[PDB]
């Protein structure tokens, strides 16, 4: 398995065979939630269209598909014994949440991602990243990560919008695989939950394959009814609208 080299919550991996177990095969691969990148790392798709709704997360994986080495010497740079105290790390964080520079923010994100409390991706109301310091002994500088991540976008896009208008982008020879947000075991809302059930039953009328993972509950069971579901040992389910 290639790690990703953010943390991202959930943990793509805490499931990674079993989706490749159910994942049709095709030409290209299109990830509505792109996330952490774990099932785009783990497979050989000819190409991949991958999007997120996470504006800082596109523009950091845009730039370490482009700029691989000149962002990997910035980065690594922050990951020195220097930057490794609260009193450094809300002064990176208070710099990134002042930044307009594509660039520098991509590089204080990695920062953040590493140092930050359970490496965690949040905001508050005002728009800036609220994540604490973590306290981390020795925070791991993942660049054999960020290479692997960067040779294998060169089959890859990026894209920040919306679930819908990214699975929209998938033609016939395009396979869809959804990580969205956890069911209930802005923010993602069960009317969005449903909705992205209602496309999948759209694109596989199209020939279009689609595979969902969730969490396996009554709203899970409902929404996905009119999918081939398998569950996976709260449980984890796996929706799969084959044409
Ligand atoms: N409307 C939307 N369209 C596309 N991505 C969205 C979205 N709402 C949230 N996301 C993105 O969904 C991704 C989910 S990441 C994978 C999450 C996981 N199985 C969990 O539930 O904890 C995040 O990266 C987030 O930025």
């Amino acid at each position: 398995k290639n790690r990703a080299f953010l943390k991202w919550a959930g943990g793509k991996y805490p499931l990674l065979d079993d989706i490749k177990r159910h994942l049709p095969k095709g030409e290209c691969l299109v990830e509505p939630f792109v996330g952490a990148g774990s099932v785009f790392l783990n497979t050989d798709f000819s190409r991949y269209i991958l999007a997120d709704i996470n504006s800082d997360l596109i523009s950091l994986y845009n730039i370490v598909k482009m700029r691989t080495d000149e962002y990997v010497q910035a980065a690594r740079e922050l990951f020195v014994p220097e930057t490794n105290c609260a009193e450094v790390y809300y002064q990176f964080r208070e710099e990134f949440n002042k930044s307009q520079d594509p660039f520098r923010r991509a590089v204080l994100f990695l920062y953040l991602n590493r140092y930050g409390y359970n490496g965690l991706c949040r905001y508050n109301l005002r728009g800036e990243f609220n994540v604490p310091f973590g306290r981390y002994k020795k925070p791991y500088f993942p660049e054999a990560e960020l290479y692997h991540f960067a040779e294998k976008a060169q089959n890859a896009f990026f894209y920040c919008e919306s679930y819908a208008d990214s699975m929209a982008r998938a033609d016939d020879a395009s396979v869809v695989y959804c990580d969205p947000p956890y069911a209930p075991l802005n923010s993602f809302t069960l009317e969005q939950q449903a909705h992205l059930a209602e496309i999948a039953e759209g694109l596989v009328e199209r020939h279009i394959p689609v595979l969902i993972s969730n969490h396996d509950t009554m709203l899970t069971r409902e929404w996905y009814q009119r999918a081939k579901l398998h569950v996976v040992k709260v449980d984890e389910l796996l929706a799969l609208y084959k044409p």
